[PDB]
């Protein structure tokens, strides 16, 4: 198949990707497995190390007892890419390395022992942007500590430069990991892993992008979400949509070393609506969200729900649902109720997010597609067939663009649409 995309040198944002042919919304542009990936801090022992799917019971690697798998197939298939880190994870017990260190170990083993990776077809780990001449002294100190952490963790497998690729610099390698890591999300949009996809790392950022990525386990799909002309730069949004221009400025500086002067950032687009309600209340909710999100990252649903209900149904002052901190609380509560089987209560929170999600996820965004699908599924199983169908159709209109036929969630959605249709036909 001929490529619809190509690497090019941009005028002021380094290398990028641009369209070779005219592109339409939903068009599949690229697909990739990671060069290297690992389970996240919070999802370790909750999801399979290999397929990143959750299971009631996981089977642990007998040698390290750190890697956990859904099946014998996943444990065995993961063995070649786990063999060398196994000895390191076992040796350094009970200490567990930062996710970036575990990830870089897997990069090194892949580059040393594995065949050239399809993930590096357009751009390789060697080519990745490091932004070393923009790093602050504070960041360089942090990277030096990551380098020493890697040297300690990898002691059993990597003793010197002979066991690293030629002229491989660990400080530069961690600088590349900081601004090129992908957060892997499961079908429900829960963060479950971190990975490197060097060809996909050619995509520059936009606060209003024309492309979008989706994960199907560790597999990444890149799709157009707007019409794109020949030669037009392809962009993705690196950030959560529920962020003010000040919050985007801080992350883009701290993690990616750049300043954005796009229309949204120049006009603080949507900031005022995102921060409606009383500042003392949303500052408290924003602070509480640090704990709620940490609990959610560790799949502690009962504790997530308890903290969220204390806000949503507070005896004290409340926020509008369009306030992004209130909205994040509603979304955490919805996901906690779904995972706990409190479907009536999940629908209540989920329905409240629908109008704010319409506003903050314009066009076709996979996060809104999945949220609308969750609400439609909740309504379907409660027998609200005309309402469920409207939402399942809306979810399909978004997800046919953001997920496409190559994503297994689209098959799950088609089954809900057919189920809902049969129910309306028998009514
Ligand atoms: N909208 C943008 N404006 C300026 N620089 C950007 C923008 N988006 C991404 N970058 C740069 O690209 C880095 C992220 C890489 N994943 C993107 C490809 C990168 N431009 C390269 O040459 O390899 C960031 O850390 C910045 O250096
Ligand atoms: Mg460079
Ligand atoms: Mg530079
Ligand atoms: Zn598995
Ligand atoms: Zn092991
Ligand atoms: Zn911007």
């Amino acid at each position: 198949e001929p490529l619809k995309v190509e690497k090019f040198a941009t005028a002021n944002r380094g290398n990028g990707l641009r369209a070779v042919t005219p592109l339409r919304p939903g068009e599949l542009l690229f697909r990739s497995d990671p060069l290297a990936y690992t389970v996240c801090k919070g999802s370790r022992g909750v999801v399979c190390d290999r397929c990143l799917l959750g299971k009631e019971k996981l089977m642990r690697c007998s040698q390290c007892r750190v890697a956990k798998y859904c099946s014998a197939k996943c444990q065995k298939k993961a063995w070649p890419d786990h063999k060398r880190e196994c000895k390191c994870l076992k040796s350094c017990k009970p200490r567990y390395p930062p996710d970036s260190v575990r990830l870089l170990g897997r990069v090194v083993f892949k580059l040393m022992d594995g065949a050239p990776s399809e993930s590096e077809k357009l751009y390789s780990f060697y080519d990745l942007e490091s932004n070393i001449n923009k790093l602050t002294e504070d960041r360089k100190e942090g990277l030096r500590q990551l380098v020493m952490t890697f040297q300690h963790f990898m002691r059993e497998e990597i003793q010197d430069a002979s066991q690293l690729p030629p002229a491989f610099d660990l400080f530069e390698a961690f600088a590349k990991v900081i601004c090129n890591s992908f957060t892997i999300c499961n079908a429900e949009m829960q963060e479950v892993g971190v990975g490197l996809y060097p060809s996909i790392s050619l995509l520059n950022h936009s606060c209003d992008p024309n492309c979008s990525i989706v994960f199907n386990g560790p597999h990444l799909l890149l799709r157009a979400v707007r019409d794109i002309e020949v030669g037009e730069e392809l962009t993705i949004c690196y950030l959560d949509m529920l962020m003010t221009s000040e919050e985007r400025r801080k992350q883009l500086r701290d993690q990616y070393c750049f300043e954005c002067d796009c229309f949204r950032c120049q006009t603080q687009d949507k900031d005022a609506d995102m921060l409606t309600g009383d500042e003392q209340v949303w500052k408290e909710v924003q602070e509480s969200l640090k704990k709620i999100e940490e609990l959610k990252a560790h799949w502690k649903w009962e504790q997530v729900l308890a903290m969220c209900q204390a806000i949503i149904s507070s005896n004290s002052e409340r926020l509008p649902d369009i306030n992004i901190y209130q909205l994040k609380v509603l979304d955490c509560a919805m996901d906690a109720c779904i995972n706990l089987g409190l479907l009536e209560e999940a629908l209540f929170y989920g329905t409240r997010t629908m109008e704010p999600y319409r506003i903050f996820f314009p066009g076709s965004h996979p996060v809104r597609g999945v949220q609308v699908m969750k609400v439609g599924k909740l309504q379907l199983h409660q027998g609200m067939f005309p309402q469920a169908m409207k939402n399942l159709r809306l979810a399909f209109d978004i997800m046919r663009v953001t997920h496409g036929r190559e994503h297994s969630l689209i098959e799950d959605l088609i089954l809900l649409l057919e189920e809902c249709d049969a129910n309306i036909r028998a009514s």
